[PDB]
């Protein structure tokens, strides 16, 4: 049936209204996916018909979402352990991936390196691991699934937080991170525009959700209502589907009538004039 | 209202200081009649600044070269900063890594260099004059630019390390803050400016005004001296306009009551 089958999902009202069938059949890698929000996207990706790839440090606890991702309805589901602190397994990890599922649709990247709430003092060795795991490893990750996501006219999901766009005390060296995601995918946003490079880019901006991590790690320090985890996942999933810059999904309704920045998208337009780039394309 | 007697016997660090910005910056210093020590990667160019640093009226110019590639030379490189001079009022955070306008393909050596170079050796420089900082109740003076507010093309690197020092300087100023850390940090949000290599690497591709190299310098030292959260300096009036984000404070504020620090100062 499938070879006297054919048509776009993508039509009027999709840029626009979501609908589950968007990921029907597509080819999602979902990272740090075996806890938290990276399960639960994993999950609604299964239940949705889309082919799955997922990954984190732990087989085990990838075994279980793998299983479960069946249950649910994925098309297919795979798993690949490994350590994002490693460039060479984030690299190879794309290629394996994609040769699981026979190309890429959407990268959805969502892992970071154990963090808890502290002041900073003088602990390098955790800005520098922050850095690296939250920030270069999906700059590698993005390289190496360019080429594939290219093909497909695909997705990148950023998965980052409001601490991303404003500043908290306690996570100096993983707010730094989060800010440098944005201060990356948004210059290569404008980019792939003018190169012709129709790979979409979708950062969320996320605020407290009760995922049992987050939950340990603000117990008696952060008094804030945590949004579900579920919710959360499908917002981030909503967001990739539509081709959305930003996602904004947070508990309170002041956050999201605040974190926008008209400012800086009316700046960057401005600047838009004041280069010349037929030269680099 | 600032004036240059501010810095008079200060006691000030400058690093990219061999050219452009952090040349006329350790210049400024000189006139104003502070204690001076000047970093950067060439000896012989520094030696010159050193010298016209002294006829300009420095209280005491050094200098002390090297790459800030290496996080061990930037943490000796303040220890010896302050026992020079005894101590140390304002570290101006200015250095980085050479970088060209271009598009982003493959280059993750680029990436990962603007981090270490642009981000981690300010984190490095920072923790290493915290001592003496905490002492005087001195200032760090950190060098961004519009890409670290804004998104541009062909800065990706670049721009991530600028974004990375917003993120890090501003989770510190609230830490500081609430831990009686009377140490001011002021990040300098500049868009373009006259320096040769600027000028060079923007050359047929940025046509916008360039703003003078010299005012420049001094609106960092002055916000600096002025213990300013943030500097903005650029030739447009639509940037000036444009770039303070006024719901950021708001919103900042409104969670500041959402938790308790009394656990990690008491
Ligand atoms: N939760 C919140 O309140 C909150 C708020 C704002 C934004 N966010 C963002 O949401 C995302 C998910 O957060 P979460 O709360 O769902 O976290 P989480 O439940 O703790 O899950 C993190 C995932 O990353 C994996 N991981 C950890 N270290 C890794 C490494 N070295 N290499 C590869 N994978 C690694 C973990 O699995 P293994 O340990 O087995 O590797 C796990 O699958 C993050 O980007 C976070 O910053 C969360
Ligand atoms: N110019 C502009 O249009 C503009 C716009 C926005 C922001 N900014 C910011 O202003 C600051 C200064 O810019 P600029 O135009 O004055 O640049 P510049 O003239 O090229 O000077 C950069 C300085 O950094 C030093 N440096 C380079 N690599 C180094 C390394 N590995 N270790 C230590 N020092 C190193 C250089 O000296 P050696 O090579 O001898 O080491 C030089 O003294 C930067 O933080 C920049 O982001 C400038
Ligand atoms: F998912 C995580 C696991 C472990 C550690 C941190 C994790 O991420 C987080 C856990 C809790 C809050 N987080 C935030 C926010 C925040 C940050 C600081 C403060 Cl004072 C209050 C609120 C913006 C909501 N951003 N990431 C996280
Ligand atoms: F000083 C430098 C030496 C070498 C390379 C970059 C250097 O720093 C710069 C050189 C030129 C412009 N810069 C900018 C601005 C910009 C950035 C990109 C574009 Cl398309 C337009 C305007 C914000 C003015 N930020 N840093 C720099």
């Amino acid at each position: 049936m499938a070879s006297m089958t054919g048509g776009q999902q993508m039509g009027r009202g999709s840029n626009e209204e979501f609908r589950p069938e968007m990921l029907q059949g597509k080819k999602v890698i979902v990272t740090g996916a075996s806890k938290g929000i990276g399960r639960e996207m994993a999950y609604h990706l299964a239940k949705m018909g889309a082919h799955v790839v997922v990954t984190a440090r732990s087989k085990e606890t990838l075994q279980k979402v793998v299983s479960h991702c069946l249950e649910l309805g994925a098309a297919s589901a795979h798993y690949i352990a490994g350590t994002m602190e490693d460039m060479t397994f984030a690299e190879q990890f794309v290629a394996q991936a994609g040769k699981l599922m026979g190309g890429l649709d959407m990268l959805i990247l969502n892992h970071i390196t154990n963090t808890s709430l502290n002041l900073f003092h003088d602990d390098i060795h955790h800005v520098r691991k922050s850095m690296e795991v939250n920030f270069l490893s999906y700059v590698v990750l993005t390289v190496a699934a360019l080429p594939m996501l290219k093909q497909s006219n695909g997705s990148i999901v950023v998965v980052s937080s409001l601490a991303g766009k404003v500043a908290y005390p306690m996570v100096a060296a993983y707010s730094a991170s989060k800010f440098a995601l944005d201060g990356f995918f948004s210059s290569i946003r404008k980019e792939y525009s003018v190169s012709r490079v129709n790979v979409s880019i979708t950062l969320c901006v996320l605020g407290l959700i009760d995922t049992e991590t987050a939950m340990k790690a603000v117990s008696g320090i952060v008094h804030m209502q945590a949004a579900p985890k579920e919710e959360c996942a499908l917002e981030i999933i909503k967001g990739g589907a539509l081709r959305q810059e930003e996602v904004y999904y947070d508990s309170s309704r002041w956050t999201t009538l605040l974190i926008r920045n008209p400012c800086r998208k009316i700046l960057e337009e401005l600047y838009s004039t004041s280069y010349n780039m037929d030269r680099f394309i």
